[PDB]
Formats: C-alpha cells, sequence, structure tokens
C-alpha cells in the first residue's frame, strides 16, 4: 500500500553524467558511448545570448576548445557536430557504463524522472511531468543545464529530455536528445513566455483510480457524465480536454476498481465544484496530476 | 528556481542489491563486503510468522538453504548469524560494488532515500521521513521487504532503513541496518497499530523558507513570537515541540531569506489558527513537513555527490 511520487532508479544515468566545458561556460553532458550530448548554449559568450548564429560560432571552434571530464578522467574530444539545439561531441572513449538506452520524445502529460546535475556530478533525482505548454516544473539551479530526464523500461533507458533553460516565471524548458525544444521555445535569451498552463486531466483521473485501489473512496458519487458535459464543465477549471482516447487509456483501470470512467469523471466535476472540504486523497489536500495511468498501474500492480 | 521532492541518486545502492531465497519466500538483500543483510522473518512460513522463534528456525536452515542472487550470478553463502531483527548471511565474495558506508541510526523528523526493490532488482526511489511515530509513508508492494534507506553524506551512503512490514493503516515499519527496529513494533503477524502522529514543525519551517526563496511570501506578517508562546500553539495542533537547537539549526536560512526564524514561527501560528484562505505554498494547499533544513539548503545550493 501507500503511493509516493516515484522516480526511477537512477544509477544508470548517473554512469553518464559528465562536465562540458568550453570558454568560461561549465555545463552537464550526456556521455553515452562515444558520443557526449550537451545543450548548444555552452559555446555562447556574454554578448551571444540574445541573437547567437550558432552555426557561425561552431565553425570557430577547434576540438580541443571542448574540455569533457569524467569524473577525475580528461576524455579527448576528436569531433563534434551539431543536430538542431544540441551538441554532439565525438569523444575517444567509449562510455564503458552506457546502459541500454534510446531517445524518445514525449507528449504532454507524460512523467519522467530528473537527475539533476551540477559540474557533471548528480545532486538528486525526483519526478517532472511535461506541463500542456510544454514547460516543465523542475528544481535547477545555475549549472543545471544538460540534467537530463529519462524513464526505465526494465532495464532500457528512455531519454526524453535535456535541461537548457528557465523561464522569467520560474519553470523550465528544454529538448528532446535529438535537440528539438518542447513548445515553441528557442535557446536565446529573447523574452519568452510560457503559455498558461491547464491540469492534465487523464492524470488527475488516473490519480483518483489510485486512491480507489488503495482504498479510498469517499469522493465517489452516484452519478455519471457524458463525456462533452464533463468537459464543457472541466474548461471552466482550466483542465485539458478529455479525449475519447484518454477515456480508452483508462479502460484497465476502470475494469479493476469497477467504476467506470465517466463515472469517474462525475465524481472529478463534484471535486472541482465542492473542494474536499477538510479530507484529503492520497495525502494531498489538491488533486495530483503528475501520475499516469502507466504510472498508477505500475506503482499499485507492480 | 523550482522545489521539488527530492532522493538522493541512487546509484551506489543499486549495485548492493540483491535477491534472497529461503524456501517459498523471495525478497532483497544488501550486498556489503561479503555479508548481505536482510530481514530474519525471510526464514518464516505463514504459521510461524504467528509466534515465531528464530533462534530454533534458524538452527535447522544449513548455508545451502539461502539462495543468494546477484544479477544472474549466484553467491555462495558461507555463513549465517542474526544480529537482532536482521539476518547476516556471511558469502565467498566481497561485493566489488561496495561503496563507502557507515549504517546509523536517524532520529524522528529525520529525511532519507528509500531504494524500492523487487526480486532484488530496484524499482523506484522516493524521499521519506521517519515520523514522530516512528513509522514511514511509504509506498511498497508484496516483495518489498529488504528494500533500504539511506543518506549520502559526501561519497559516503548512510544506511538508516530497511523494510520489513506494512501496518493495517498503510503505513511501514522497518529497522535500522544492525536489527532495531524503528517504534514499538516487532517481526511477526500480530495486531500491532501507527501510534497517533503529529506534524514535525522544524521540518514545515524548513519548508516555509523554502517557499520564501522561491517568491511564495504572502504567509509572511510583522509579528514575532517567543519559544514558550509558540509551544503552546504548536501542542494544540499536534504539532512537535520547537526546541532551541531547532531554532539554531534554522540559523543559516534566518540569514539567506533574511527573515528570522521566530518571526517565521508567528507566520506559522496564523498559518494554524487561520489555515490557508484557498491560496498555495509551493503548489501545496498543505504545510509539508517531510523537508528538513538540510535538505532545503542542500537542494538550494546545488550539493553534489560524485
Ligand atoms: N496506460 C497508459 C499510457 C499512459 O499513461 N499515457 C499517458 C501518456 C502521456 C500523457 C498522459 C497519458
Ligand atoms: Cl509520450
Ligand atoms: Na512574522
Amino acid at each position: 500500500s501507500g503511493f509516493r511520487k516515484m522516480a526511477f532508479p537512477s544509477g544508470k544515468v548517473e554512469g553518464c553524467m559528465v562536465q562540458v566545458t568550453c570558454g568560461t561556460t561549465t555545463l552537464n553532458g550526456l556521455w553515452l558511448d562515444d558520443v557526449v550530448y550537451c545543450p548548444r548554449h555552452v559555446i555562447c559568450t556574454s554578448e551571444d545570448m540574445l541573437n547567437p548564429n550558432y552555426e557561425d560560432l561552431l565553425i570557430r571552434k577547434s576540438n580541443h576548445n571542448f574540455l569533457v571530464q569524467a569524473g577525475n578522467v580528461q576524455l579527448r574530444v576528436i569531433g563534434h557536430s551539431m543536430q538542431n539545439c544540441v551538441l554532439k561531441l565525438k569523444v575517444d572513449t567509449a562510455n564503458p557504463k552506457t546502459p541500454k538506452y534510446k531517445f524518445v520524445r514525449i507528449q504532454p502529460g507524460q512523467t519522467f524522472s530528473v537527475l539533476a546535475c551540477y559540474n557533471g556530478s548528480p545532486s538528486g533525482v525526483y519526478q517532472c511531468a511535461m506541463r500542456p505548454n510544454f514547460t516543465i516544473k523542475g528544481s535547477f539551479l545555475n549549472g543545471s543545464c544538460g540534467s537530463v530526464g529519462f524513464n526505465i523500461d526494465y532495464d532500457c533507458v528512455s531519454f526524453c529530455y535535456m535541461h537548457h533553460m528557465e523561464l522569467p516565471t520560474g519553470v523550465h524548458a528544454g529538448t528532446d536528445l535529438e535537440g528539438n525544444f518542447y513548445g515553441p521555445f528557442v535557446d536565446r535569451q529573447t523574452a519568452q513566455a510560457a503559455g498558461t498552463d491547464t491540469t492534465i486531466t487523464v492524470n488527475v483521473l488516473a490519480w483518483l483510480y489510485a486512491a480507489v485501489i488503495n482504498g479510498d473512496r469517499w469522493f465517489l458519487n452516484r452519478f455519471t457524465t457524458t463525456l462533452n458535459d464533463f468537459n464543457l464543465v472541466a474548461m471552466k477549471y482550466n483542465y485539458e480536454p478529455l479525449t475519447q482516447d484518454h477515456v480508452d487509456i483508462l479502460g484497465p483501470l476502470s475494469a479493476q476498481t469497477g467504476i467506470a470512467v465517466l463515472d469517474m469523471c462525475a465524481s472529478l466535476k463534484e471535486l472541482l465544484q465542492n473542494g474536499m472540504n477538510g479530507r484529503t486523497i492520497l495525502g494531498s489536500a489538491l488533486l495530483e496530476d503528475e501520475f499516469t495511468p502507466f504510472d498508477v498501474v505500475r506503482q499499485c500492480s507492480g
């Protein structure tokens, strides 16, 4: 029993974190086989913040301009190339700790673990979710760029996020491991603002199902709703639209608990209307939206 | 910016996790040097659990009755002995991945990272606090016994918890790595209940400081208070008493933010008596008490471990 915000064990990713230095800038790199991946803005100077021409800045660099340090060991850079907003540094040594891995670009609402690192060394691991506005609500200090987000399927590491910058509202933006930013953001210091964020409705419903599995039913009701009436109500609370795709995803959790998906939708509508009235659900006085249906089944069933 | 419930990087402990099987029971063991540590109730059948005599149950077992698997490699048990509620299995091979480590016993209100394991394979990591009633609000399924809790202090892993059982209320109980239970619990299938819990006051204050660092300031007010006055309110609301040592520990946060500790206690006094009034603090409608002052300093400064 119990339900916690659970991250993946970080050891497989820890063995891949290195430090990348270019000029006076130092951030984190991801060392997989004989390639080190890091944000391309490591090559920017103080005058290259607003409108850097990365092709022009990169063509001026030599392999020895990049200092890559793995633990107490300097790796020799033997080549470099740009792919979108990430830099790929070819090194003369394959990482002997390289796990089974792949790169996956995730969709809003998906969750992943973040290994926050500074100077190539991990600081902590926590759980995140891609917000509907393509930001993440992380915990990052200066020097955390190049930290990665990931999931682990059995023993294969799925890298899905690399940290690039913090927006003025204190939220964070980054790329997949192919260098493509999540959302409309760019690696420039020009004024950028995240769109108004919304609640991940399918995740809230999955987390209500988790509460029932763990033995709590106080929030259910005798009502149901149509899918459209639910959405008409939920939008007024800044909730994401619930699609038929989302209803299908919740099928297994519905079958396990015996509560139809649209019945849970009616329970959610009432919670938004009433609040919790001094009660809690799985230890929280707010509705939690950073547990996916996949997260719930993995944590509640193994 | 940002503040998250953050666990220590679990890599050093992942390399110590093994599978231990005794008869039909399989759980997790901790492999350090040439000894595997696991709960002593691994030797018990279902009827043994009702009223076990662990010394007598252990005599019948031979070294080959303990099947230890490190990954896909079997470990040869060459000796077995008991220390309190943990079993110690001497193996023929020292763990080459043994980190610099100590066995430590933590205090209520202290936090630690849990590496949840099944069949010797780590599956999750999350942060817990040792509650004042000596339970932890964990997330454990069947097969998770032997999962361990730990902190990291400059390359040295401090092992502080090993999971043993779940209480009827869904919270969890375990021992230190020397077999001593946290709380008034025993490893036997019998009527056991967690005592009435209280809120860790020093941790709530630390988390309010984390909120101020991150720009959440609406709960600040003009008032201050005294230790005696605040503890009267804390007792009324089932909050642990605030000691002078707690005030000293919060000292660094009191200067990084510019908010005195007693100044913050007056904010907490008002929040307890009036509530949050529809507002939130660091994205929470409840007062979070599982961040220690050292946790808040560590996350808001960037301290790393190898
Ligand atoms: N089961 C299952 C699949 C699942 O959890 N789907 C997620 C994908 C990301 C958005 C939120 C829903
Ligand atoms: Cl996805
Ligand atoms: Na005050």
